[PDB]
């Protein structure tokens, strides 16, 4: 029990009262496309994973599904591939102590060109070996080096608990940029069918980093409930930005919506002349927010007034 | 023309002067071990490289064969490696248009296990398969993902020449991170055979981000003459911040000294505890400014008065 | 009744046993100085007080020796004089009405040379005109401008009452600084014979204003049972932040807390060269504490467990 | 030289443009009132001053008479009070050497009832025994007690000098508090014979004190140029908030752009509910920035373009 971490109901609540506000954020209408979870099913029958691994991910795949809703101006190829792996990130993240040390040796084993040590990773090493078929050779780059990062980033989270955070450091963003998985899910908002990125990455390449900002952030303050209130996490970015300024933990979530907020204004300016990159970038992130309200076998908002 | 960008010799020579002071740099002795350029020759003997690809190798080789003084405290493995992912850096940080479109195939190949489209690309590739002679299982990691975006920062930099960057955002530090290959240099100042990364990652991780920023920015600081003053680059970091925030190069320049120094300081704080992982930062931040200085084929500071 | 503004007994003693081992706080030895309540009791006699006034002197002078324990290194005219001005500021405090609006013409016929209205503020005028007994010009002119502040925000206090702060400012703390009194005490940490102003003024000087802070907070901290909890008082400090910030009375406490923590931190900082004037500091500040603990019939700090 | 303290005059010129446009300021129109400067031109006749200090006076005084401007609402005995306190400020700002240690004795002086050792000091006394004539007892307390913390801060300002504000940070906001004179100004804002304190001191009280950083910051930004970048001052605000943080002057600059502009929107809040307070406010700050502008004698920025 340590007060710093400890924030209530009614202030977690407030806090995420204040941000929609901030960012005039609405509830989008439910989006629906009724080919996204029958093509998920087929891709998980066909996976050679063992019958409790299939078992497990039916759970997961019903989160995973409603990421299509982040895209809907975007392709299939590109819904029904960040929802792929989507439902792969979200095993790792929840089950990665079930493979061993399988994860340790992904990223060798990877560019070695050799089979993985477990049939989940060879499904995850597929899936960065077809990237292109939504995404340009930047973006292809960026979804393999992102994955290798969040494989990892997954693995060492937990060696910084019991308090190993050092008092004084710039570490919680880069463990951060690490667990995140941001990069993937950025260059998806700006598909390569759409936006050829021969002539368009130049255009939307300055919005990235912002944007994962936004994607990193605003997942830390709509799962802060989940994570730390109702659970035991306390090795997640708010809690080490805590631990390495003093702060409360509910001073550092307030820290983050502003964060957030001016990453939203930035991001705004930066694609004002590009109305259709800017309209993909506000899709994106009213239903990535809506996602997160939403999936309350994930994240228990519904157990907070806001 | 334009007198943003323009840093007179005797206001780049006194930022040198009080950048070296602030840090209480000195110069090191000269570092020399027989054994690195033998074998930096027989390596370029054994790559499959054409005969005028070994002849431009055999000069960045002499800038390459430097390196090893950042790490003196390391094995030989870790000395040699270094040097050789050195020269394939400098290799394609001059020459990446001779590559053609090779480079952008770089990650998708790498993945899917197949030969790369340029045999310097092979090399490049094979580096990246071995580095667990001398980096645990994170650090290999960190080496692959930074490999596949310094390939895609080299190959797109360009891309916001002639005024592409907007004048509002965080892109400057993103692309930074992209093009400054720190993440490969900092891993291999705590290798893992002196540090096996089962019971140090935890104690120096914190400190890679600060080190990330010391590397890249120090870099940033000491070209700045040969790619802005003596030269024609306008899309380095200096003048990307410069074209985002108003400010003249100068002032930036004068900036990046004061965020360096900072960094400097939070890293000690970081690993006063461990003298042993603090030593190689310390050997490694002095050789690294040393080989700047002395390396006037690339970065010609001998024509500067500090 | 709010729930805004409730603290129960537990929740208040566990913040106040966080605060005491935060700043590392060991109760220290009863302080006893024989010549203490005698001169008091001299100086009570001695005034032109009506019998009820002095009657009324006697009951708070017991609490009021009690402050020579707070300079246990200082001259006995130090000790004798913070325990006098202790005495007028405690009668203030408590029985301001019964002076009807005599207090609101303290200040101008204070700089008028004229008499006061009632007898006790020409007692009050008296001590200011005698400070350079124990401090320098620059102390002897923050005694006067603080008591000052002090009569006028002892008087104007209540009328934010009844809620009106207005929900979003900075009021709360410039309203304590007026009702706080805390340069008085803060200037007699350093008295001007053991620490001459013309050599030791811009030594500790940095520190009076983290000093002020704590002497404000602590008593805010340790003196909400007796205010808030078990009194009526809701426009102290932590009420006013709490009015202001839309927090509980709770979070309040707490975020104060922390806040005077990193004052103690800045303290340390600053007076680390002069270990003889950090001294001082640490005899004030363990006293303080100790006099709020003992002082039972002021704060009733003997009915929480801590 | 230092370039910690150092600022272009394009950066200068630019800070304040950026700091005009984020508060909307614009010009006010000439304010004008003939009775004025004959008034103090009588009030200085009056006094016995020697003919050196009044042929002195003469250059402070034509600056003086324009803060009747900063009350075009207030009655004649709000602005002339106030030109003749700025006339004896501004003289003890430029002149406090020439006065020897007249300034040392005066807190002691003044509330003994004695005369001051400088006639210059007796007219400084004589203003503080008659602001009745404009003010309620809590202004004339504010008034007294910010008079003394004035005359004693421009006293000990330069022992701070020569690089002796330590490095940690409540200290330049404490040392402004007692430069500033802030509150004597922003008590004339809701004058008495307007704004009886009796009904309106509860609704403006809260905003004193965003004014009075209002007051205080906005002077230090407006007159970097005279003191710190044409001028020898390197203890003020600025520089000593660089020195006690690190951070270059030109941050600190803007760091105190934007806390102008957080304490405006604040003092629009509070006082949203009585748009007539409000209006004073709002005439007060067009015409105390419009004022710094226009008096090119003392703060020079026709030298600067915005
Ligand atoms: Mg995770
Ligand atoms: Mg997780
Ligand atoms: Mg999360
Ligand atoms: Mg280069
Ligand atoms: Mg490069
Ligand atoms: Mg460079
Ligand atoms: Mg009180
Ligand atoms: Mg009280
Ligand atoms: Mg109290
Ligand atoms: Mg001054
Ligand atoms: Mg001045
Ligand atoms: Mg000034």
């Amino acid at each position: 029990e340590d007060v710093r971490f400890m924030v209530s109901l009614s202030e977690y609540g407030a806090i995420l009262s204040r941000f929609f506000e901030k960012i005039d954020f609405h509830l989008p209408k439910p989006y629906y496309d009724s080919s996204i979870e029958p093509a998920l099913a087929k891709y998980i029958e066909e996976q050679p994973w063992s019958e409790d691994l299939k078992t497990r991910a039916a759970k997961y795949a019903k989160q995973a599904v409603g990421i299509a809703s982040w895209y809907p101006r975007a392709s299939f190829a590109v819904r029904f591939n960040c929802v792929v792996i989507t439902l792969l990130v979200i095993i790792y993240d929840e089950d990665y102590l079930t493979f061993g040390d399988a994860g340790t040796e992904f990223s060798l084993r990877l560019v070695r060109g050799l089979p993985q040590k477990a049939p989940f990773l060879d499904s995850l090493a597929q899936f960065l070996q077809n990237t292109d078929q939504y995404l340009g050779p930047y973006g292809s780059s960026m979804v393999i080096k992102t994955t290798l990062e969040f494989v990892e980033g997954t693995n060492v989270e937990n060696d910084f608990s019991e308090a190993v955070p050092p008092d004084a450091l710039r570490f919680p963003r880069y463990l951060r940029v690490k667990t995140g998985f941001a990069e993937t899910y950025a260059h998806a908002i700006f598909p390569n069918d759409t936006f050829p990125e021969h002539k368009y990455r130049k255009l939307y390449l300055p919005a990235l980093s912002p944007l994962c900002d936004i994607i990193d952030f605003t997942n830390d303050i709509l799962s802060f409930y989940k994570e730390t209130i109702r659970g035991t996490e306390r090795i997640n970015y708010i809690c080490n930005v805590a631990n390495t300024t003093g702060s409360s933990a509910l001073r550092c979530l307030q820290e983050t919506v502003d964060a957030v907020e001016s990453r939203v204004l930035e991001i705004h300016r930066i694609l004002a002349p590009y109305p259709d990159l800017l309209a993909h970038c506000n899709d994106y992130l009213a239903a990535y927010i809506g996602w997160h309200i939403r999936t309350t076998s994930r994240y228990f908002l519904d157990e907070v007034r806001f």
